[PDB]
């Protein structure tokens, strides 16, 4: 097992979120707490004015080939339709590495969820969808219904969970994997 900077700041931030420390008061680019169930996918996202900032930098600013898992400079509130969040994949079997993990059919029929904490509040979004290769704005219905057919159909297995206009749909991408959960 390598132990190295990244790993060691990423487990404190962890450690920090365990304890209920403000993490905004240390990045005031931090957004909410990721973890997805039975991964290592457990960090913090923070979001920039673009999609690119966070993608060599720590969660403390400073030089990172992690990076940090960061939320697309698109995206405003919980309530919109798809959030989207993207995470390198790290050959550490750490960030998004676990993605992968969803390529396993026994692993994707496994109901694992992806787990939102932000401001004492755990948002839960159901895995629908798992596939190797971004839509945030959605002019009406048509388009944002248009779009689930689209990402449901090109899920590698078929989810038991039926997905329509009236959940709402978290996407993790990698920068690829890419998986989709719905609440």
């Amino acid at each position: 097992t390598k132990y190295n900077h990244d790993t060691k700041i990423s487990s404190e931030l962890q450690k920090k979120e365990y304890k209920k420390e403000d993490l905004s008061k240390i990045n005031s680019d931090f957004k909410f707490w990721l973890s997805v169930e039975n991964t290592n996918i457990n960090y913090p996202v923070v979001q920039s004015k673009d999609n690119s900032y966070y993608l060599d930098k720590d969660f403390y600013k400073k030089d990172s080939i992690s990076g940090t898992l960061f939320m697309d400079y698109r995206n405003k509130s919980i309530d919109d339709k798809n959030i989207i969040i993207y995470g390198h994949n790290m050959k550490n079997k750490t960030m998004f590495n676990n993605l992968n993990k969803f390529k396993d059919a026994d692993f994707f029929k496994k109901n694992n969820k992806i787990k939102i904490t932000l401001n004492g509040k755990e948002f839960l979004y159901d895995v629908f969808s798992a596939y190797i290769v971004l839509k945030t704005n959605f002019n009406n219905e048509s388009d944002y219904q248009n779009y689930i057919n689209d990402i449901t159909s090109k899920s590698l297995y078929k989810s038991p969970i039926k997905v329509n206009s009236n959940d709402k749909i978290v996407t993790l991408s990698t920068c690829a994997m890419v998986i989709h959960g719905r609440l």
